C-alpha cells in the first residue's frame, strides 16, 4: 500500500512528501511559478522563496522581513562558490546531496552560510573520516 | 544516521522531503508567503499555489494557465463541501488525510474534482471494505 496507519488517528500517505518536492523540483525545472533569482558570482538561479526558507535559516530571516520578503532578486555574499550554492539548492529540492572531495569544502561553507546546520554536520563528518 | 547512500552517486536526507513539508505547513499556519485564497462555500482557505499545483490536477491545470495563474482568490464549485475540503488541504501539507465514517464522501467527491486519483482510488477502497 501508498499508506499506512500513523501514530495518530489519520491514515498517513508514505510518499506523499517525497512527490510533493518532486513536483516542486519539476515547477523549478519548467519555471513555472519561481518568485526569485538568487545570484551567487554573478550566476543566476530561480527558485521559489518558500522552498528556500523551509530549508535555510539564512533564507529564512530574508523572507519573513517585512522589507526584504518582496524582493524578486537577491544577492549572495560573493565570496559563495556557485556550485556549491547550486549543489544545495539541487538538496534542498531532491534531498540528495552531491558531495564529492572536490567540492565539500564549498558546500560546507556555503551551507554555513545559509544556515543549513544538517548539511553543515554532515560535511564535518564526511571531513573526519578523511583525516 | 539522518542520511544513506541513494542508488544513485548522492547521499540523500531521509527526513528531508518531510521536514520541508513540515515546514511548508508551518509558513501556512503562519500566513507567510501565502498567495491564494480558496473559496468554498464562503469559507476561505490561504495557501501557495505550488503547494497545491504539486498535490491536484485542477490547481495544476489552473495555476500553469497564463490568464489564471496570477489570481489572488479562487472559487471552487459551490456543491463541494468545506470539509472535504480543509481535510484534503491539511492532507498537501502533511501527508494524513483524517478520512471518518461521516467525512469519507464528501472527502472522495472533493478529491474526484481536485483531481487526486490517489486520494480517490483510497476512499473507494475504504467505501468497498465496509460493503
Ligand atoms: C524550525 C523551522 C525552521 C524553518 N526554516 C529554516 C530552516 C529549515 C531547515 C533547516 C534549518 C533551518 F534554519 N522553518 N520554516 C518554516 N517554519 C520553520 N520552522
Ligand atoms: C574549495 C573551497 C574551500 C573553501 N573553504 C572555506 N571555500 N569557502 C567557500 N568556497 C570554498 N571553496
Ligand atoms: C505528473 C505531475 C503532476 C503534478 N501536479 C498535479 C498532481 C500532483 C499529484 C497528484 C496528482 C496530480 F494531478 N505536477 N506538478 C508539477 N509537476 C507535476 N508533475
Ligand atoms: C456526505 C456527502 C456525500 C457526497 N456525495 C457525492 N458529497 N459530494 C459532495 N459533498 C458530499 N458530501
Amino acid at each position: 500500500n501508498l499508506y499506512f496507519q500513523g501514530a495518530d488517528s489519520c491514515i498517513q500517505f508514505t510518499r506523499h512528501a517525497s512527490d510533493v518536492l518532486l513536483n516542486l523540483n519539476r515547477l523549478r525545472s519548467r519555471d513555472i511559478l519561481t518568485d526569485v533569482v538568487i545570484v551567487v558570482s554573478r550566476e543566476q538561479f530561480r527558485a521559489h522563496k518558500t522552498v528556500l526558507m523551509a530549508c535555510s535559516g539564512l533564507f529564512y530571516s530574508i523572507f519573513t522581513d517585512q522589507l526584504k520578503c518582496n524582493l524578486s532578486v537577491i544577492n549572495l555574499d560573493p565570496e559563495i562558490n556557485p556550485e556549491g550554492f547550486c549543489i544545495l539548492l539541487d538538496f534542498m529540492y531532491t534531498s540528495r546531496l552531491n558531495l564529492r572531495e572536490g567540492n565539500i569544502m564549498a558546500v560546507m561553507a556555503t551551507a554555513m552560510y545559509l544556515q543549513m546546520e544538517h548539511v553543515v554536520d554532515t560535511c564535518r563528518k564526511f571531513i573526519k573520516a578523511s583525516e
